[PDB]
């Protein structure tokens, strides 16, 4: 019944709010919004990063130090997503090796998804939204690194064209984690039974929440392919990056 | 209204029977055994193959290369049919002309491997209008580069075939593929994207009437549009290996053009 999907929907939004500090509705204000409640330090020069890097609350060559920090968050979101996943009804009851797998692979698609929420066409928010690093600056970086985030900007700008909100992404995010075609799973029926349930709940969500936006649920699913390619070809930089910087205890934190 | 979509569902099925002579319904009857009039000749090793040329017509220099140029000739004949089918898609011929070409350049191969599964099972694939059948094992067993071309298509086919789509559904899905905004180099994307909402609308309603028990098949089907791109990519690159280990073997120009 609809009452049950609407239930599971509210459920997942709630976990989404608890598990994820910086929400999209929150970041949208902080971004180009007109609210003067605060003003993120903008990073645009080389002469503004190191001037910001003194006054900010960062926890850590420049083209490399910039990369490493985008890796500090990846290791953070990995935890936020994991905690969110545990609240997805049935996820903890799956076989445990299977949970690790679903998360091993979904993490990289969940990250770029919610990164699109901190992104507009000119840059991206940083450090809980206390920063905005311009896209023009990120292109300007040493050749192994200059096209690091350019694909994610390009993809974000399309994904945001959909005008999803946090209530939409919550159910969307969940569908990714339950992909059920990940390498190496062992009991696949329950993963799919859950995904079907979430995919149902997504469909009713966008229909209730964007009745004018027609066939939006169908457009959203094909953005999941756009993601699987972003991640495919993001690994191809992440391998070639192991052909530049060439820590022991740190490499263990960041390994893969 | 419902009925507008069911009319568009019928129109595309009708173009589909007329544009493709090897439907999934023909393929599935040859493969099963519903007959003794349409049984195929099976090519399980080299020695079969020289006999199959006696008993079937293949207008075909070594074996891995002639089998491969075999796939080329068929590919070219495949593009010609999809180009024909595309022309029947309401609105497609009304687009900007440089865009028709673009949608076709990028869509033609996602579609080939889609309807290739119609002709595949776990054990092999139908060749020559269904007159033959080449074991997956034989295809894995060809010379170092070529014995890998068919395998991911076999892999995609076994998952895809599991959806149990018939021709009435595939006709709509093929047309959802062609009309894609996401194609690089497209001039005016809104009129394309507007068509596809309607094609998608049709596919959603079609997949529900034709497959009620099968929950979320529309969703599930839209997902496998990911696996196609991954097979095109894997091909394009492995196709570049051949053209430089094999600088004597040629490439049909149509294929050559639609391959940037
Ligand atoms: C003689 C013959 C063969 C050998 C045959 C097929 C037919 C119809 C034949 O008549 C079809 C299945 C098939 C396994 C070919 O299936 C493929 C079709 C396309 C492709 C990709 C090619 S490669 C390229 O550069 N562009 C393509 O379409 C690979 C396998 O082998």
């Amino acid at each position: 019944e609809s009452a049950d999907l609407r239930a599971l929907a509210k459920h997942l939004y709630d976990s989404y709010i608890k598990s994820f500090p910086l929400t999209k509705a929150k970041a949208r204000a902080i971004l180009t919004g007109k609210t003067t409640d605060k003003s993120p330090f903008v990073i645009y020069d080389m002469n503004s990063l190191m001037m910001g890097e003194d006054k900010i609350k960062f926890k850590h060559e420049v083209a490399i130090r910039i990369f490493q920090g985008c890796q500090f968050r990846s290791v953070e979101a990995v935890q936020e997503i994991t905690e969110y996943a545990k609240s997805i009804p049935g996820f903890v009851n799956l076989d445990l090796n299977d949970q690790v797998t679903l998360l091993k692979y979904g993490v990289h698609e969940i990250i770029y998804t919610m990164l699109a929420s901190l992104m507009n066409k000119d840059g991206v928010l940083i450090s809980e939204g206390q920063g905005f690093m311009t896209r023009e600056f990120l292109k300007s970086l040493r050749k192994p690194f200059g096209d690091f985030m350019e694909p994610k900007f390009e993809f974000a700008v399309k994904f945001n064209a959909l005008e999803l909100d946090d209530s939409d992404l919550a159910i969307f995010i969940a569908v990714i984690i339950l992909s059920g075609d990940r390498p190496g799973l062992l009991n696949v029926k329950p993963i799919e039974d859950i995904q079907d349930n979430l995919l149902q709940a997504l469909e009713l969500q966008l229909k209730l929440n964007h009745p004018e936006s027609s066939q939006l649920f169908a457009k959203l699913l094909q953005k999941m392919t756009d993601l699987r390619q972003i991640v495919t070809e993001h690994v191809q930089l992440l391998q070639v990056i192991k052909k530049t910087e060439t820590h022991p205890l740190l490499q263990e934190i960041y390994k893969d």
